[PDB]
């Protein structure tokens, strides 16, 4: 029942199975293929910088330009095969870490099993539609022939800013510039993540005050939570809010989508007003009702697939009732349990389950940033324990990197090296 | 049912559970304590050089003795706390590797559960005897109190030769310089291993396709398992040093110098079993059977203990360990069919079979030539060596390319001379 994490080296030959060249979403017209690695079922990693739709000059901002930024920039990151391989091995280690405890095993099982519905707002209701970029992509086999493949998630390396992680869904555009967003409308879609495990920020908490570096596996799990919402089609960008009561730990800047607070979880859930929590709930319910209605009409497909097997799959995914005549509908109690299951995956709960220390809430201040040079070194960071090996688990000493930023900078200047973090320029 | 592998750093404080000070066997008179780390139930690691009974000049041999030897010497290995901690982390990684597959999980469960019999040839038959160095040792707790503790195995770092791993049992001497070796007589005893995971040798093999020879570095987890098989024999009291033999035909892959105990061939397993003569195989079987019959007889007499232990619980434990029959009157005896299965089980653990189960390449047999030796600088780096796969990560598993380090010593030496660095192995001086 727990998923299998596959291993590979960057230079391993294509094998038409776990290592293939693929045409990722939005590369349809340019027809560009990338070497990709199937880390687990339905999840592909492309260990290169994300560059699509991005002005290339942003990868190497000038010195005057750089200082203002919280972030960090280096155009040469992931420019060599050696480093792409290093990136891959780290990603393998973080997936093994997530898969080392039941709470993370369940999350990966969801990422694998919550496949997008074969259709959206602008496709035929009677048809399981497989042939557009929200549900499948072209792959180039070893013999050079092109075939189509379905998947749930594609992970890239970072864009210009090495400290920025982000998740997004895919748009279907049939003609006349129309745009369907099935990842926001209950159907779900293939999701995209830009992830950068070796560049991290730290947070502050009072025991005494001290800085703690973030565990990359928890950072990854945070992105996988956004992914999960996209796959279940509950993903949002709007519903933006600021807190009613500003606590001292908070750094409030602009209104922020309610999704960030639901994603952090714990006490941040209450920052989202009841009125919005009910809106979101009722929107998802209306969308699942629509999907049930449409599922009753499906009698053909755009591919050679087993229609009845996919119908069983969507019955389980959306927890639909199936009556004595084979008609699907939404059962309100099963829906309530499903909505709860989807929003049970949170940074707060996962940090607790993994015995990882994390920030006080989404609006907590980020410090740094830091480069983490030795995630692959088991004397520093393990699959089973992260940084908190042995007695370093006590008060999360394994994540403790110093009192504050200035104190850290002096030490690095004096030549005191840490093998855990390096403060970035 | 699979065991738990613990983690610790060398500098973690004593905690009366996984980290305590222990007074190891033979250190009783000097009363010397060492910081020790319980990697799994009943197994302690002392990540220091093994020095007991060893002439200190041997740690730093002169150019004359050193040049001839196939080994490698460095008096400074494990002299610092940082390097002791590194040694601990590698050992943690190797135990996690062993515990990653069923065949190795079963081995570690045996190491945990085959506790020594509480008695030996020179202790009273009516008594469970706990108070000597073959079954218990002093440990010093966080508050400084000294108590007695039982365990099965203590692992140290290497002695003088950093490439030599070795296993041994403990001797009891009640009086008059007498010596009991319960680990050879069916009882078992606390076992000792000197283990050095970072220094390794390679072996040769000819590919069936290329018809070309190549050297393969040994996986330290398989090297540790080989020593654990010797421990297992000692815990079951079947350990031998004699019964030494040479092969019938010296095959081209072999390098033979002296007779070798039959136990090395049984430990390797596979075709090496057939090197041990049938008459010796029957002698060993009948010796163990005779020793276990004596233990069944002695267990029927036990009515007291030298410590506050639960007597009936330990009787149940030895009933299971030795697979004794128990009749309706509570009388223990040897059942011949259960004995045959136990003996088979003990000797089921072999380097050959574990290598197959782990998809690790190993040498053609115990007498195979060793090459090198090599330093392995990056066992802790998961891009070089992993718990789940060892060196053979991803497509490196095909033809065990992950262990393939080159054509021969000559080519390797030349490449290293040219400045071509490997992150897998370094040829030693
Ligand atoms: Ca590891
Ligand atoms: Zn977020
Ligand atoms: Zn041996």
């Amino acid at each position: 029942m727990p998923v299998v994490i596959n291993s590979f080296n960057y230079d391993d030959p294509v094998n038409d199975n776990t290592i293939i060249y693929i045409r990722p979403p939005y590369y349809e017209t340019s027809n560009t293929y990338f070497k990709a690695f199937q880390i687990m079922d339905n999840v592909w990693i492309i260990p290169e910088r994300y560059r699509l739709g991005i002005d290339p000059s942003l990868f190497n901002p000038p010195v005057s330009l750089k200082a203002g930024s919280d972030g960090y920039f280096d155009p040469n990151y992931l420019s060599t095969n050696t480093e792409k391989n290093k990136y891959l091995q780290i990603m393998i280690k973080l997936f093994k870490r997530i898969n080392s405890k039941p709470a993370g095993q369940i999350l990966l099982e969801e990422i694998k099993n919550a496949i997008p519905y074969l259709g959206n707002s602008y496709t035929q209701e009677e048809q399981f539609t497989t042939n557009n970029r929200t549900v499948s992509f072209n792959v180039k086999l070893a013999n050079g022939n092109i075939v189509q493949q379905m998947a749930n998630l594609i992970i890239w390396g970072p864009g210009p800013d090495l400290t920025t992680n982000k998740t997004g869904g895919i748009i279907y555009s049939p003609y006349q510039s129309m745009e369907a967003t099935p990842y926001k409308d209950g159907f779900g879609s293939i999701m995209t993540v830009e992830f950068s495990p070796e560049y991290a920020t730290a947070f502050n908490d009072i025991s005494s005050p001290s800085l703690f570096i973030k565990d990359p596996a928890l950072i990854l799990m945070h992105e996988l939570i956004h992914v999960l919402h996209g796959l279940y089609g509950t993903y949002i960008t709007e519903y933006k809010i600021t807190p009613n009561v500003v606590q001292s730990y908070m750094k409030v800047t602009k209104p922020i989508t309610s999704a960030e607070f639901l994603t952090f979880g714990g006490r941040d859930r209450n920052i989202v007003p009841q009125s919005i929590q009910s809106q979101l709930y009722n929107k998802v319910l209306s969308d699942y009702k629509r999907i049930a209605s449409r599922l009753n009409k499906v009698n053909t497909a755009t591919a050679l697939i087993n229609i009845d097997e996919f119908k069983n799959l969507y019955e389980w995914k959306y927890q639909f009732a199936k009556d004595s005549n084979g008609v699907y509908s939404v059962d309100l109690n099963k829906f309530e349990q499903l909505y709860k299951k989807i929003y049970s995956f949170t940074e707060f709960n996962l940090a607790y389950e993994f015995k990882i220390k994390t920030r006080l809430g989404y609006l907590a201040e980020n410090f740094g940033p830091f480069y983490l040079p030795n995630l692959l070194d088991d004397s520093i960071y393990t699959e089973v324990d992260g940084f908190n090996i042995g007695a370093l688990s006590i008060n999360y000493q394994g994540q403790n990197i110093g009192s504050d930023i200035n104190s850290i900078k002096k030490l690095q200047g004096q030549g005191v090296v840490s093998r855990v973090v390096r403060l970035c320029s």
